[PDB]
């Protein structure tokens, strides 16, 4: 009894360039399924026209993964000359008790390493400074290095917020409501990797494994711009 996100033309293009993974890495709906009206409790259109992702459980996800219209997986040169841009208008609700971090956008490599996660966190400590209820960028320092550089981007609001990720050459930038919050961070540690965007709800380290993470997107796109 759920309305499909494909009923809104603002999502047609990105759905054509996506497949949906739930609740783990396995694809449940390819682009043709998404365009044919796929909807479920974990992926549906709200009455005020948000694409809502919802998922429970540790490291579980309801997430779109970037695809080419050819049906090829997106696998662009992580540090190449073509710009890759993801833009999203995201409303992050107040999360259910027991939800501690939800990844909402990623740049992921074609193996096991996220270049970038943008996540809501209940609390984070960076260089001795603790922030609560914020939106965070996490950039992994290398494929063989589990450490990451973390940057607070925004105080959490429930208001619809515009997030833009720009990847070009070996640099990655993040703008939030038009303001650059991460300015050309180095990602040369992914030279020789290939990459793709993701968007949705990816539930990280919950303290209640039955609680639902929930993330809403009013607009979403990912594009190339050729140099």
């Amino acid at each position: 009894f759920y309305t499909a996100p494909s009923t809104e033309s603002k999502f047609t293009e990105v759905l054509s360039k996506a497949k949906l993974q739930y609740p783990t890495s396995t694809t449940v709906a390819f682009a043709d399924d998404l365009l044919d009206g796929y909807a479920a409790s974990y992926f549906y259109l709200t009455s005020d026209l948000y694409m809502q992702f919802q998922v429970a459980g540790s490291s579980q996800r309801s997430e779109l993964r970037e695809m080419e219209t050819s049906g090829d997986e997106a696998a662009w040169d992580c540090t190449g000359s073509t710009a890759h841009v993801a833009s999203a208008q995201i409303a992050i609700p107040v999360q259910e008790d027991g939800i501690e971090e939800v990844t909402i956008l990623q740049v992921h490599d074609s193996d096991v390493t996220p270049v970038l996660r943008i996540s809501w966190v209940s609390s984070i400590t960076i260089d001795g400074v603790t922030s609560e209820d914020v939106v965070l960028a996490t950039i992994r320092n290398g494929i063989d290095d589990s450490t990451a550089t973390k940057t607070v981007l925004q105080a959490h609001t429930t208001s619809r917020t515009e997030f833009n990720i720009n990847v070009q050459n070996s640099k990655l930038s993040i703008t939030v409501d038009g303001t650059t919050e991460l300015d050309e961070a180095d990602i040369s540690q992914f030279d020789g990797s290939t990459c793709y965007f993701k968007a949705g709800a990816f539930n990280n380290n919950p303290t209640d494994t039955s609680a639902n993470a929930r993330i809403k997107m009013y607009e979403l796109e990912w594009v190339d711009h050729h140099h």
